[PDB]
């Protein structure tokens, strides 16, 4: 409970800056592709074989999976630079706004803008932006660049709101069988927003488009773990709430699902990341 | 230096019904999968992007990524039946033999036969025969049949040899930049089989046919791992009688780690630290 994430609205210019530079230094040493692949290589990872839960997403160990994945990425940083931590953001509250681009997150010394429509959506501010930063396929081939496209879809032309937030929160069940895509009452399967979705976490994917909006390259930008600080944020919270609630399905899951089960590419558990502040850090 | 790896055609009657049986638990358990996913995984990494090299082929890592990804295997058997070690098959001496084919490792108790071309070359025998296993495709969906076509191009008719093999322990750097395809007087090319190619464990593969034909769908046939087991083999030899150290493409170095692992080439070059010997 020593390193602390940041809400990304409270860093300060040198936070922003210090972040942005290790994961740049991330990048040119060839670690940060790894974190693109694994979570690519996690998708393809069916349980059981032929279904459409996998290792990291649509059943159970989606909050674990993505949990123990933030925790690697934060390690590597800080083996860069022990001073900076992961933030998270909080795009509930951005959700407010009456443009949420406006968001601080957005500026040309973070996350970089939104896609450039005359350069087929690719983005050419920030850190990140063509020329800058190198993106990769699925198939794990140069893909050209980072792009993005902000609430242009019919399915999510909005944020997920401080409400939806709330609602979720209020969920009793951390998952329910059969541990899919269709689980009722499933605080997990609310948050992936699978619930009439897009909702929450889908539906974030969803509005920032571009590498966000598929699953498989989502990685490919940077944003993709500050998105999933919040989610694994907003767990945390939950887990404090319901502390006589605890992860599902403990046995008679689909392997990989279980609670002390490994999580596909790792060998870590559920229940190795059950407790947050046990992995070193708090929000 | 004390678990050990047998010669598949040293195995007794019960060594194979335990080895088969181990496996079958495996596959049973869930934890197969996660090994055919590992390779396929690791072959759509590049080192770096853009590249003809991937995290577990076509470079240096090629060796120490698969004694890593056997050492893992083998563990997970330890783990079902303390008995059961990895075999290795001795492919260069069935080479010898008039028809291969009728190799014991072969047999209807171990590995089953050469799939049935009438069936679509889908294997009808042993263990592992359609209807008792099930294969995964690329796509990491069901595909439904293990097939074999054993000799069946014309670049792979035949296995590899004894000289084959004797001539590649003569190379003498592990292996020469630019680290991959194309590296000559490279131990480490020589034994994948690109120089002269298809060559010793590309030949192997090209040999087998069906799922063992194609890099990324390899592992759904058991004996790949008993394959790259005198893989390991011939290797462990050549270490008796690593590059690039440094400045080599990420993930291929020394102290690289190998994709999807942390475990580095390092960590592996000395197979008996490891717990076994051949
Ligand atoms: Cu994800
Ligand atoms: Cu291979």
């Amino acid at each position: 409970k020593y390193r602390v994430r940041k809400n990304v609205l409270h860093l300060t210019d040198t936070e922003k800056r210090d972040f942005v530079r290790t994961v740049l230094i991330l990048k040119e040493k060839g670690i940060y592709d790894r974190y693109i692949a694994w979570h690519g290589a996690a998708g393809k990872f069916h349980t059981p074989p032929g279904s459409d839960r996998n290792a990291a997403h649509m059943s159970s160990a989606f909050l674990p999976w993505h949990r123990e994945y933030l925790l690697r990425f934060e390690r590597d940083l800080q083996s860069i630079n022990p001073e900076v931590t992961l933030p998270y953001w909080e795009w509930e509250t951005d959700a407010q706004m009456q443009d949420p681009s406006q968001s601080q997150i957005w500026s040309a010394d973070f996350m970089g803008g939104n896609g450039n429509p005359i350069k087929d959506f690719i983005v050419d501010t920030g850190p990140f932006a063509a020329g800058r930063w190198t993106t990769i396929d699925e198939q794990g081939n140069p893909s050209g660049g980072l792009k993005r496209n902000f609430g242009a879809t019919k399915e999510a032309p909005t944020l997920p709101t401080r409400d939806d937030v709330l609602n979720a929160l209020k969920i009793t069940q951390y998952d329910t069988p059969p541990w899919d895509m269709t689980s009722q009452n499933s605080f997990r399967n609310q948050l992936e927003g699978f619930i009439n979705g897009p909702q929450l976490h889908n539906r974030v994917h969803r509005w920032v488009g571009g590498q966000m909006g598929v699953v498989p390259t989502a990685p490919n930008d940077p944003v993709f773990f500050l998105h999933h600080a919040n989610v694994d944020r907003i767990w945390a919270v939950w887990q404090i709430i319901h502390r006589n609630q605890n992860y599902q399905p403990m046995k008679n899951g689909p392997f990989g699902q279980n609670f002390r089960d490994p999580m596909y590419p790792w060998n870590t558990t559920p229940e190795d990341v059950m407790n947050h502040r046990k992995l070193g850090y708090v929000y």
